[PDB]
């Protein structure tokens, strides 16, 4: 028994020779080894001592992955692994340059936020490959237990260390890359609040010494690149937002989606399906048809599923013996995916009087919006607003109605339509909840168009909060709104003057082909919407 | 005794054919044309790749639609052995971890 | 060899040789140590009481760190570490003067409240260094449990002792600088508010004999400088506000922000980015432009990120070899941070 | 060992002198006649009995009025051993009753543990913040408090570890609570309600002059000659800065003035510091209450 235990002690001691064990950790090993010496193999506590000491020896101490510090090589890896993402690539390149000047490895906390399917999770793997790091991914969205972060107590039966502690062994280095998913989706819980634990992780002062619940020793969590992914920044907790560096990843236009699908989505799905380029062919027109009709999202997550379905059916066809090679032409696309899911890009092809197209932004992505007005009845008029409008959205309608009445007095004094009539205002798709003052200027145009009986200029979309006197206030999600407007095939877009920075931060090709108008007062909007 | 009882290098032939696999599924269960079509595609891609473990298939739906019985039918389709990893309680060292 | 009982007992006894053990403390360990002699090593109860004895010996009974009582030395450290915030510095200076008149170490409970990013947490480390005191930091934000504050009985498995007990063990002294963060947003427990246990922690009369569930012996929690951090004093519990001293840390005007950025934010960011003063230079007007048009806030937390971003982009140019030296000017500031965020100050220039 | 360590029939030599008890109570606290009268009646009844006795008393009132501090003085006056129990935000029922001896490392309740260290079956148990006890779903220690605070059933108190009834009578139970509505009705009935009201501005001046300022001076180490606080300055501080029922706010303001004066003497700014109503704002800060009414003449 002792001889077998002696061999266990010797092999454990050999493992820790290479690790640079801290001063306060080696004594923990010595006392555990001493307890292992006086314990019998059949003792229940022997397994706990054997397992816990193994975990302490398994966790690296002072072992760092060999980082890559070549700007040219790292840039080439990033370009070949992903399309676009210039802002993300610029930050990574700057990260390498700073480490080169420092002369040693260092860590940072980064946040990527945008619509799902953009490539937030995939770029993390490419960054780790470019940085010669170890990639680890875990999610905290809808997570309420804090024990998962730091494990459980040693004395508890069937207890294991936390994911970060589990990360150290599998990565076998003290310089890994950690990815956190659905940070904006965390919520308050009765059993415990993991937000406090997340605050310590992302705090450069606090993360230098991290305390777990199994190992019960501080671990230097600094010099670790923390990357977190979210959909929106508003729902992220305020203390967590400060510790995180915000980097925005936007959606892709139809011309951008085809480039991604042609170079990345199709070859990846084809490779995992066991097919080759010669046997399975996907032309550009079918890929274009899939994007226009079979997909509506801003990302390419749904497009990937459609592509994988096509290759799955093609692989089955060749195996069954229908044909040695399958070509996915637009004529036989229905045999693979079926009838198109979306047949109309916009609900109103030609807007009747009282109908104005608007722009909306969500965590899902950009979207188009329509505002319809009608005469509810043939001393004082009234306005009724329908749809799942929020408190802020309903208030903006009241502001728009008041300004619309005042605007008509100074423009058409003889017109008393807005004061002596009952008008019903409805935003279609009433099932989906709506909120925000984004459509303030859209409501004014709809009320003015109905009162004057003049349809608004075709292919025109507008957004922006409107004040009581007519001032146009900036609105968020300009990038998402512009992408949705381009997908909807609009030609003229009206934006607040204070949002000029956000609009011009978009790519050159996205801006090209769009007649953008920047306004500060609604008086300029009136001329654009009603040229005559 | 347990060491010698574990088979090593002894494995029955798998994925005998595709037409017989389809016929086995049609006889085992009625309907599920969409579900059966997916299974045939899963078998076809596995044959092309040559690897048994391409990806894990998860069936979700209303209770009582015979999701469990499909795996038994699938095993007979490509000549495998069926086993059920049914779990009702999540315990670390009760089912998978083992003892000693 | 064959002295496992002796070695454990002798090692524990040696720990109390250099500590001023109170009468009520070493009386308890005597009955615990005698219980070890009559206990079997392989027994499960043996593990529980050995940990209890180890925890008892880990407490630094009567151990006081050599504090600094030099007014001139402490004032110089405080001035060189932070800008402004005279109210916090004045309280610390009076604390040292009282200690000099007292002739012995003393503890106080202080609370700093103000906007985020006004150096409330940063000066806590500076004060501890100036006072030559050990520093411990932990937060009570979203806290809805009482067990970590007090502890658990030895009967329960995995009985985590109180958090304060952990502070005394690592600091190895009875006069640390424990900072309580986010006391304003302490979780209101549906089953029970944990702030009730915090009252005993922050009650100067009750700090003399603080009882925790695990150790089961009172610990002299006096002579400890308790610092509390908060954003709004309204959400702090009323009984907790009575025992805590309110010190206000106001925000910074544009003039004050420029002084902080020029003297503290920029030099620290340069060291963090590994850039020399000559390699990257940020002019005063550039910093003024960043404060005016890029950071509309009371604190300087947002300004620190913008300053780091400019240096981070400058560091890339140096490494890439595009420019041997980088100088930031208002004309080319957009090349580093982009278009200004806040281009206007008021919606109406002339009010109708 | 636990069973034998219990002081069965061991009583401390209580002090039964009314004059001595009257003097001791007045050394540390001002006013509190209702609390002091109850203690005086407690001693008078014990003298008539010829033997020690126990009672259950609950002091309620505004926070910071002296409910917790007077308990220590009462034990010193009564020559009883002092033990303090905290139940604020407490949900562990076993801490009061105990645990079954079958469990490994089982221990008795806190009441039984207190008797062992006290070595006397006549202690003075003080329970703080019984009003805000933890009524969680994990446990309800307030329900277990009924057996602990039952005047008739205290003679036979059963704890899980010992499994033997212990005579918990002859014990003066003092309970502190800021409010009484949150206390359970069965628990409220068993305890005797004693109200400790707040102090008026006139009463606060007496407290500050005789108890707060001398204690602050000893705490700060500043002599009366070095820094002098007069009645008029103290009256101004109470009038415009300390309007709450308790004296905790007044204690901080008095400490602040002495703290500022201590720095001046230490720094060498002044050999002696004299405080006047003109200079009060410099030492303590901006006045809080200045306007007593917003209408001089009501329209
Ligand atoms: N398509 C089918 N063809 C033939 N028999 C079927 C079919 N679907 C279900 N059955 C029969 O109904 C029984 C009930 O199905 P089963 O118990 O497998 O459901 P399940 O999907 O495992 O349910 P649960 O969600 O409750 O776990 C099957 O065992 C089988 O006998
Ligand atoms: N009459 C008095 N004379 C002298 N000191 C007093 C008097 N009343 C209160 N104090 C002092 O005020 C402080 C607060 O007293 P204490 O802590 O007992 O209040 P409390 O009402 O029991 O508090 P809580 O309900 O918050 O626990 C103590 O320092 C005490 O000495
Ligand atoms: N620019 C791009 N270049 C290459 N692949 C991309 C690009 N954008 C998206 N993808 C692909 O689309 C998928 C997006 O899924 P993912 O980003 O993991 O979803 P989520 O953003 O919700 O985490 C990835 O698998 C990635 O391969
Ligand atoms: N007057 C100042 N002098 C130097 N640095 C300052 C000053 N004010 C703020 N800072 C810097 O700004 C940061 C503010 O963070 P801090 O306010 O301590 O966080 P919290 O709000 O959580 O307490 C600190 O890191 C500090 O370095
Ligand atoms: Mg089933
Ligand atoms: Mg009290």
């Amino acid at each position: 028994e002792k001889d077998d235990k002696d061999a266990i002690e010797e092999k454990f001691r050999e493992r820790l020779k290479e690790l640079v064990v801290p001063k306060h950790v080696m004594d923990v090993v010595d006392e555990e080894l001493s307890k292992l010496g006086l314990l019998d193999n059949h003792s229940s506590e022997f397994n706990v001592t054997r397992n816990y000491l193994d975990w302490l020896t398994s966790i690296p101490w002072g072992k760092y992955s060999n980082e890559n510090l070549d700007l040219a090589r790292a840039q080439a890896v990033l370009e070949e692994d992903h399309y676009g993402m210039e802002d993300v690539k610029k930050r990574i390149l700057e990260f390498i340059a700073v480490s080169q000047l420092r002369g040693s490895t260092q860590g940072k906390i980064l946040c990527f936020y945008g619509p799902p399917g953009v490539g937030k999770t995939s770029i993390a793997r490419s960054i780790a490959r470019a940085l010669n790091r170890e990639y680890f991914r875990f999610s905290v969205g809808g997570m309420t237990d804090v024990a998962e972060i730091k494990g459980h107590r040693r004395t508890y039966v069937g207890a294991m260390p936390g994911k970060i502690i589990q990360c150290l062994k599998k990565t076998k280095t003290e310089n890994p890359l950690i990815l956190i998913d659905e940070v904006d989706k965390i919520g308050r819980g009765y059993q415990g609040d993991p937000s406090s634990a997340l605050l310590e992780l992302l705090d450069p002062e606090q993360n230098a010494n991290f305390l777990d619940h199994y190992l019960d020793v501080p671990v230097d969590l600094s010099k670790v690149l923390f990357i977190c992914t979210a959909n929106v920044t508003d729902t992220i907790p305020e203390p967590l937002r400060d510790r995180m560096e915000m980097i925005n990843v936007s959606g892709y236009v139809a011309q951008e989606k085809l480039a991604i699908a042609e170079r990345y989505l199709v070859p990846q799905a084809r490779a995992l399906c066991g097919l080759d380029e010669s046997k399975a062919k996907l032309s550009s027109d079918v890929l274009t048809l899939l994007i226009k009709q079979y997909c509506r999202e801003s990302g390419v997550r749904n497009l990937q599923k459609q592509v994988e379905k096509v290759l799955r059916k093609s692989a089955y066809k060749i195996v069954s013996g229908e044909a040695e090679s399958v070509e996915v032409t637009p004529e036989n696309l229905q045999d693979f995916v079926g009838k198109p899911v979306f047949t109309v890009e916009r609900m109103y092809d030609v807007t009747p009087p009282g109908v104005v197209m608007g722009l909306a932004w969500t965590a899902m992505g950009g979207s188009t919006l329509f505002v319809e007005t009608s005469l509810r009845r043939p001393k004082d008029g009234s306005l009724e607003v329908t749809g799942q409008l929020g408190e802020v959205m309903k208030e903006s309608a009241r502001i728009a109605y008041t300004f619309a009445r005042a605007f008509l007095m100074q423009h058409a004094p003889a017109n008393d339509y807005l004061v002596t009539s009952h008008i019903h205002l409805h935003v279609p798709e009433g099932a989906t909840p709506k909120d925000g003052p984004s459509a303030g200027c859209t409501i004014v145009t709809a009320l003015l168009s109905l009162a004057m009986g003049r349809p608004v200029r075709q292919n025109l979309a507008m957004t922006g909060e409107v004040s009581l006197t007519g001032k146009i206030l900036p609105v968020g999600g300009i990038k998402e709104a512009t992408i949705a407007a381009k997908r909807a095939g609009v030609t003229c877009i009206v934006l607040p003057a204070e949002n000029k920075k956000d609009f011009y931060d978009l790519a050159a090709f996205i801006t090209e082909g769009l007649e953008v108008h920047f306004v500060e007062h609604y008086r300029e909007i009136f001329d654009i919407a009603f040229p005559d």
